[PDB]
């Protein structure tokens, strides 16, 4: 219910910083009945820049004013049969580099990213990488013999890491890995928290 | 901006979770080409619920896909004129109970919110008791005697703080105020953080 | 550096809340010599009951007194070579219940705890459970075929696991694993963060 | 029970990364016997020194073995006196500067730091800038006017406050206050956040 969040939200906010529905209305060029109702959740229909200048006025933020992502535990739990797990080709200028065989996800904790992800070539070399991300990452070598590099992109340093090799990889640190020279390919488990 | 916030959150996002504008606009229903406008500012339009349901398909809030509030300061500062502060009179039972002269707030801290009270009353015994608050409050007694209540509505804890005092409220405790029986009309700062 | 981090947060925490040596040192029954050496790291040899003292006076906490854990990323990176990790006999009276082999950990980031867990009885009833633990923990079904129960102990939730599963469980909530009857054994990941 | 806590959260830790007296003993070089102790309250004589080898073991900080500051609020309340307030005379460059009457403070709260100010120079040309200083700060005009400086200390920014004004400064932003020039001495209220 965003509406229904919004509205207690709101509500809460407007109190806090002690204005009334003629007060914020105002500020916001709006009649004090819309404002009461929106208090209602009839404010579903709002655009993301109105909702963007009622947090400006409020002086808070849309998310401080927009309910929790919501829970899908199952008492407490989630499960993904390994069928159900969602696939996603990955290519560096159309060079199909990994494949995503995404793992369970839940509201309750978003920043989680579990992946079983495929390593598809194997040239050193020809190892694209990425700027690195948001959020530290858990690694798993499952299959083969990933060579990873960390680093700078002109001169990293790396690691060829043998099947059971477990690594950590600090958040915004650029990476990237294929499989060792001439193995063809190699799968591991990423974790992103 | 509170759509170029949300386009580069919304890519960030989908990229997080390993998807592509094709994969993302299947779960919501809309065009392969639709998303990408979204990822390019075009989101503006884009209603609260329609937010909702994006957030949901991204395992996410609609919190982490909006930006934060702006920075509203002048190299790290703020200030506020005494002919500048937003004024709310107060009214519990409908009886001409609080004033509030509200102070300087800044978008860089949501939570805080700074008043200067007028305590009307000067009746313990007619004093009205909030429900508790989110958020610790810190008071100082302006002027006068607040004779202070806090704690169960029927047995509350009471404690008379003469001019100077200062006490902290725990987030949560319910509370009420009046100047001590007799004195009239008592004054005091409230720091909401 | 224990006693650097202390000498410096000790300084800052003191001047914080507007003590000098001499005000400080009052409060503990010590000399400001005392108190102004600690502030060069001569404080090494003090104890946990007195560092919980300082901090008492201080009004704060002997973590907000302590430097963070400290920093081993190898430019932003950790390995572990699987022959190098920890394993650890698990026991619920007497009973060989699990294996434990310790991932890769890092002092950046504590509350990641990766495992390698080998699941060694497969008596769905002679399962023992865990009370439920703090922060999430991510699970994957590595080998053969798990038998995961959560919830209460009396009457708890399950569901037989194959091979690829993957399950979030969130925080605080009981759970107890072995593998399908008659399998033998089985093998998962197990990631708490 | 700064040891009691120290011995539940020892526990809490060893058992969280899969250890057992036995094997933890000995990557810090003690009895087994030893970390039983400690495990049950006698850690108390334990140096600062001999917690940070063990919170390393424990790949972890010193911080997340001690307990959190104790709860020393009256049903969550807290009072203070005016004439029960700490007062510490400042010096900057030998100059009696301020002098700091401090107000209530919670271990609920360790950030929180209120203050009523003395400015007892009238020189603004005087004026000694600190290094900013961590946290936010707001303040209010108590009486008199404020001369304020923010920003770089050759070039900085002014403003005068006149009394009942309220400002905000950001975490680590640099100031300095005297009454305005001539008018011999301001107050205001300092509240670090
Ligand atoms: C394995 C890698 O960590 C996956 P990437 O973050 O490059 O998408
Ligand atoms: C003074 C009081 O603490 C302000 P209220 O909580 O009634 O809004
Ligand atoms: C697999 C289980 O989650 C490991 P436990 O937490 O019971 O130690
Ligand atoms: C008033 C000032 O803000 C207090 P100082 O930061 O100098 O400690
Ligand atoms: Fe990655
Ligand atoms: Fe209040
Ligand atoms: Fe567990
Ligand atoms: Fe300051």
């Amino acid at each position: 219910t965003a509406s229904t969040g919004f509205a207690e939200l709101l509500k809460d906010r407007r109190e806090q910083v002690k204005m009334d529905h003629a007060a914020l209305a105002s500020l916001l060029g709006e009649t004090p009945e819309t404002v009461a109702a929106w208090e209602n959740g009839e404010g579903g229909e709002l655009t993301l820049t109105q909702l963007g200048r009622i947090a400006h006025v409020l002086g808070t933020s849309i998310g401080a004013l927009t309910p929790p992502a919501g829970n899908d535990l199952d008492d407490g739990v989630i499960i993904q049969m390994p069928d159900e797990r969602p696939i996603l080709k990955g290519v560096r200028d159309n060079v199909d580099y990994y494949v995503y065989n995404c793992l369970v996800r839940t509201k309750r904790a978003p920043s989680l990213v579990p992946l079983v992800v495929d390593v598809l070539t194997d040239n050193p070399d020809d190892a694209k990488f990425n700027s690195g991300h948001a959020g530290n990452e858990f690694l798993f070598v499952l299959e083969g013999e990933i060579h990873m590099k960390w680093g700078d992109k002109e001169n990293p340093k790396e690691a060829l890491l043998p099947t059971g090799a477990s690594m950590f990889v600090e958040e915004h640190v650029p990476h990237a890995f294929t499989a060792a020279k001439g193995t063809g390919s190699a799968k591991l488990i990423a974790v992103n928290f």
